[PDB]
């Protein structure tokens, strides 16, 4: 089968778990689309009752910050008319305004603007859909795709550049504050049996280090790559290429959501990340297996410098099968970072810088997950993954 009739393969992670995921492959010819503009997109997906198998080819760039004329839109086209960003500035400056969250006219202007922009970018995924990218060059730039929905496999795509043109401040985010952003390449909003494969997220033409820093902190347009949320279930993530980005993916997305319990069952494998700062992945909840994936960073970096690969947040299950990290100077106990009521990580075959070590030994975590995964593919040696990940990773590597 071509590239838009192919299923995620009966043992190929969560993904293959019971009716698997097959997205669009028994589209009939009138449910197979090609489209090369976010109107054309929009058209083919449809709404939520677009539940007949389809199948939507990307050709080119789709740049999804457009009007429906597909005349580009930025800050001033997007922007209510009573936003202003030195007036926003001005109004939530630490200096005057503590550390109080925003309120008051430039927050609700700026939640308005922001609401503005979403309309645009963010797209829903209806069930039994398979969208593939035609060639070596199909993109999405802007864009955050939704799957709420059940069944659908997205590949050989470009992600670009999840652009949030009205970043809110909040002071209490950390201990001097941060800026946050909505918007994604794919959020996996309560979505079931999705195959995301050889795909690229990265930040496009707009990457963090062209970004000012207001109140010392960075003025963060973008959010996550692939997230995973609101009991999202049975989902495979292979070979794609994540670059050049802060919060890569983040799996369960509140300590307090205990209904992910059982859920977020997510399999990730020959994925590579280079120069991603952290969560690749952060999990809650979750049995997530992470194998034969390949980080590669610097500490040091001034665009992306490496935080953490895995994050073992509360209740995470994670079960890490021959990951190969390639950060120089980093020590084993660092490859993770353990936030409050993570407590169990199994990791086999990890190797950092070319030294095998004991990620959650190191961490004084323990081994037992209380799962071992029955849905994987072959299991490549530690030994072949970097060269394997760098050769097999990424949109335009199939076509
Ligand atoms: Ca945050
Ligand atoms: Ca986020
Ligand atoms: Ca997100």
């Amino acid at each position: 089968a071509d590239l838009g009739h192919q299923t995620l393969g009966s043992n190929d992670g969560w993904g293959a778990y019971s009716t698997g995921t097959t997205g669009g492959s028994k589209a009939s010819s009138s449910n197979v689309y090609t489209v090369s503009n976010r109107n054309q997109l929009v058209s083919a997906l449809g709404k939520e009752t677009n539940t007949t198998p389809k199948i939507i080819y990307i050709k080119g760039t789709i740049d999804m910050n457009v009007d429906d004329n597909l005349k580009p839109l930025g800050l001033n086209d997007y922007k209510d008319p009573e936003y202003d960003l030195d007036k926003y500035l001005k109004a939530y400056d630490p200096s005057t305004w503590g550390k109080k969250e925003p309120s008051g006219t430039q927050e609700e202007a700026r939640a308005r603007s922001q609401k503005n922009q979403k309309a645009r970018v963010m797209v829903d995924i209806p069930a039994n859909t398979t969208i593939v990218g035609s060639g070596t060059n199909a993109k999405v730039v802007g864009g955050n795709f939704q799957i709420k929905s059940d069944n659908v496999i997205i590949r050989n795509i470009e992600f670009q550049d999840a652009y949030d043109y009205f970043p809110q401040w909040d002071p209490t985010d950390g201990s001097s504050g941060n800026w946050n952003s909505q918007y994604d390449n794919i959020t996996i909003n309560g979505g079931t049996h999705i195959w995301i494969d050889h795909c690229t997220f990265n930040d496009g033409s707009r990457p963090d280090s062209t970004s000012p820093k207001y109140y010392g902190r960075k003025y963060q347009h973008h959010d996550g790559q692939t997230d995973a949320s609101n009991g999202a279930n049975y989902i495979t993530m292979s070979y794609n290429y994540y670059h050049d980005h802060d919060k890569s993916s983040i799996f369960g997305s509140s300590d307090s959501k205990t209904s992910d319990d059982g859920k977020l069952k997510i399999t990730l494998h020959h994925n590579r990340y280079k120069n991603i700062v952290q969560a690749a992945p952060r999990v809650r909840f979750g049995q997530v297996h992470v194998y034969n994936n390949y980080y590669e960073g610097s500490t040091s970096s001034s665009s992306y410098p490496f935080s953490y690969a895995w994050g073992i947040g509360k209740s995470s299950k994670i079960y890490a099968q021959n990951n190969v990290i390639d950060v120089p100077g980093l020590s084993a106990a660092k490859t993770i970072s353990v936030f409050s009521g993570g407590t169990a990580l199994y990791d086999s075959g990890t190797l950092l810088n070319g030294t095998q070590i004991n990620a959650s030994a190191a961490n004084g975590l323990s081994s037992s997950v209380g799962w071992t995964p029955s849905l994987h593919g072959s299991i490549d040696a530690s030994a072949n993954v970097k060269s394997n990940v760098i050769n097999q990773a990424g949109a335009g590597k199939l076509n």
